[PDB]
């Protein structure tokens, strides 16, 4: 199920890329075992810098939800938050998160090394309390391959 | 010219308050001297907790100028952003951060103990680039001042 729901991020950065929406990002909100959201990174169809695969999840099943707090949902995210997304999962109060591929994989193909402390767990100021869970095996494999395989078919931002 | 947008700012905290759009923050983005876009949180009101004034005012001017970076633009916050805000504006490319209140002020009055590593200099893997100015004297009196004064008109989200 942590699989299924990875792999469908995953899904979502390639089908967000193949329509020139953004870059190689998806994401998934889950409520127990049903899809609320489903996502990908939206920044160059929307000309918003702040569309990222994460936030579009959240502000898309907090409409779908008709509430500003998701205690009771979890998040897959195809990649390692960013600074910005794992913020945003904080406001929203989500209760877990599960995300694929280390922010290194993106950074080696030309993302901005702009990493979340407060997710690696040398936040000062920041603290997080969500339940974090780094994918290992194929679900890692598959997120990893996302980057290799989606090389120089973007543009980047 | 940094208190006519701080105070600005301040207003439109004061003006969403009222219209009970969300809590008391506001922001403005300027192009050398023209105000590109000016909001307050819009959390309530659109339903969606990264509605902060910040991403708000970063959505608004994108859309603006047609383009998914502010490298020209500067931002005034009426408080110090939050790790969410300070992620979407170091995304925007934004030039400079004037900001008045400290995060302090805001939580004084109950909210979220939330605040930005990379904005402080305390991160080990984040760090920060744009130019960040906390305001002094006037604007920022100003600027503490409006949490104290808001506290009847909204319920904390
Ligand atoms: C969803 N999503 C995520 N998760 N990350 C993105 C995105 N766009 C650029 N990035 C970069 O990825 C690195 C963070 O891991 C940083 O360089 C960020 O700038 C995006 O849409
Ligand atoms: C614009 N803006 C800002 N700047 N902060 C907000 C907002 N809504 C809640 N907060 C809280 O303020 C502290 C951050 O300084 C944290 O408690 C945050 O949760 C908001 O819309
Ligand atoms: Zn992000
Ligand atoms: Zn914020």
């Amino acid at each position: 199920s942590d699989h299924k729901f990875l792999t469908q991020a995953v899904e979502e950065a390639y089908k967000g890329v193949d329509c020139g929406d953004g870059g190689p990002f998806g994401a998934v909100i889950v409520h127990n075992n049903e899809v609320v959201a489903s996502c990908h990174n939206m920044v160059l169809k929307y000309t918003d810098p702040t569309a990222h695969a994460e936030v579009t999840a959240i502000r898309e099943a907090c409409k779908k939800l008709n509430k500003i707090e998701l205690s009771e949902c979890e998040i897959y995210a195809s990649c390692e938050p960013c600074p910005m997304c794992f913020g945003a999962i904080h406001l929203s109060r989500l209760k877990r998160l599960v995300y694929g591929a280390k922010a290194e994989a993106a950074i080696a193909i030309g993302f901005d090394d702009f990493i979340a402390d407060a997710l690696r767990g040398t936040g000062v100021y920041q603290k997080s309390s969500l339940e974090i869970k780094k994918a290992d095996g194929n679900g890692a494999a598959i997120a990893e391959q996302v980057f290799q395989n989606t090389k120089e078919k973007f543009r980047l931002y």
